[PDB]
């Protein structure tokens, strides 16, 4: 999986923002993104 | 990690197709989606063929 860095986190959060403009049109993608954001946040501080 | 089934794989593939409407706009997501598709294909394959590991 991708290296954890604040830059990556920022991309993930920005891409997540954009998709919320289309309610539940990319439901699977949203779960993946949320999972990966959570994973990267934890990695950043450990 | 989501359960591996045919319907899920199907949803993944449809979502990937939709994302092509947005070239170069969601590339972090493209990598994640391709990873999850691969993982799911492998999971369905390992379930048909339990004695094969990849």
């Amino acid at each position: 999986s991708h290296e954890a860095t604040v830059e990556y986190l920022a991309d993930l959060v920005k891409e997540k923002k954009h998709l919320t403009l289309f309610p539940h049109m990319f439901s699977a993608v949203e779960r993946l993104l949320d999972d990966e954001i959570g994973r990267v946040r934890v990695a950043l501080f450990q």
